């Protein structure tokens, strides 16, 4: 029993982190097989970031201008190319610690672990969600760029995020490992405002199921609702609309607990309208939306890697 | 910017986890050099746990009755001994992945990372505090016993916790790696009640400093207080007494922010008396007490391992 915001074990990804330096800029790279992936703004000064022309800045760069260090050992760069907002540095040595891996582009509401790194060295690991406005609320200092987000399926790492930018509002933006930003963000130091950070309703319901499984049941009420009724209330509280696809995904948690998804929706509606009245659920005074239904099943069933 | 509940990177500890089976009981062990450390209740059935005589149960056990598996490879047990509430299984192979390590017995209020494991395989990593009543609020299912808690200092793992018991109230108890329980708990399935779970005041103040460093400043007020005044209010809200030793530990965060420790105490006193009024600090609706002053400095300065 107990329920914790849990990250994936980080060792498979620790084995892939390297340091990339171009001129005076140092950040992190991801070494898989004989390629190192890093943010293309490794080639920029802070001055360049105000209005960078990446193709033009890259013309002035050769393989030998990209310094890649793995532990305290220097890798030889034998090619480089830009793909969207990432650089791919081809090295002459395959990473011997390369795990089974995939590159995945996640949906808003999906969760992942971040291995925060500086100078190619791991600092810490924590669990993130992709917000509905395509930001993440991370913990990233200068030099964290190139840190990655991932999920593990037994022995296979699905890389879904690479860190590129802090917005002026202190939330975080980045790319998939093909270098496409999540959301409308660009790798330029310019006015970029996030849209509405809505609550991930299907994740809140999953976490309420987690709370019931763990004996935190005070919030269960006598009511039910319909998807349309529930959604009118959700929209008012800046919660994402719940779809039948979400109801279907919550089916196994419904089955375990014997609480119909719409009954849990009616419990959530009352919590939105009445608040917590100074009470907690799974030690939280807010409704938690950083656990997917898959996360809750996984943690409640003790799945290993 | 941003501030997250962050675990240490887990790879150095992943390299040490093994499966230990005695008869029908399987749980986790920690393989360091040529010793595997595990809970002595590996030798108990659920029936035995009602009133176990560990010396008597151990007489019936030989080296060959302890099955130790590291990945899918079987280790040879060449000796066994009981130290307090842990077994030490001597194996004929030193773990090749043994990190630099120490065994430390932590104080209440100190934080650590847990690598939750089942059948010797990592499931997840999360950050814990040792509560003032010597419990932890973890996420542990049947078969998680022998999972460990740790801190890292650059390349050195300080092991501070091994998981043994879930209390009837669903909080967790365990030992240091010399097998001494934290608190008065025993490895028997009997009535064990935790004392008052007080709030770790020095950690709350550290986290308020973290909030200021990150621009969450609404709760800063016009007041100061004294240690004695503050403590009268703390005692009323089941907060731990703040000592001059705690004030001294918060000195560097005081210096960074320019907020005197007693001024922050007066901000905290007003938050206790007035509540949050539906506002949040670093995305929390509760005052967070799972970050030590060392944690806050570490995360705010980007320390790596």
């Amino acid at each position: 029993s107990g329920f914790r915001k849990m990250a994936f074990p980080s060792g498979k990804v620790e084995g892939c982190m390297v340091q990339v330096t171009c001129g005076t800029t140092t950040l992190n790279g991801l070494w898989l097989d004989d390629v190192v992936y890093c943010p293309r703004h490794v080639i920029c000064t802070s001055e360049d970031m105000l209005n960078p022309n990446y193709e033009d800045l890259l013309i002035r760069k050769s393989n030998h201008n990209f310094l890649v260090q793995a532990g305290n050992v220097q890798l030889r760069v034998i090619g480089h190319s830009m793909q969207n907002c990432v650089l791919k540095l081809k090295v002459d040595t395959a990473n011997p610690k390369t795990p089974k891996y995939k590159f995945v582009r996640i949906q808003p509401g999906q969760t992942f672990s971040v291995l925060a790194c500086y100078n190619g060295s791991p600092s810490g690991v924590y669990q993130c969600a992709m917000r509905p406005n395509f930001t993440i609320k991370g913990s990233f200092l200068n030099g964290s760029c190139g840190s990655v987000g991932f999920n593990i399926d037994y022995d296979c790492v699905s890389f879904c995020y690479m860190h590129h930018m802090e917005l002026p509002t202190g939330v975080h933006a980045g790319t998939d490992l093909e270098g496409n930003f999540y959301g409308p963000f660009v790798d330029r130091q310019t006015a970029q405002a996030a849209g509405t950070d809505t609550t991930i309703t299907v994740n809140v319901l999953a976490w309420l199921y987690a709370a019931v499984i763990n004996g935190d049941r005070w919030f269960l009420n006598r009511f039910t609702t319909t998807l349309n009724d529930f959604n009118l209330v959700a929209m008012k509280y800046n919660y994402e609309p719940l779809t039948q696809d979400h109801v279907d995904i919550l089916g196994p948690l419904s089955a375990q607990t014997g609480i119909a998804v719409l009954d849990m929706c009616a419990s959530l509606k009352e919590l939105l309208q009445n608040g917590m009245n100074g009470r907690t659920i799974l030690g939280s005074a807010l409704l938690e939306d950083e656990f997917t239904p898959f996360d809750v099943v996984r943690q409640c069933s003790g799945v290993t890697f």
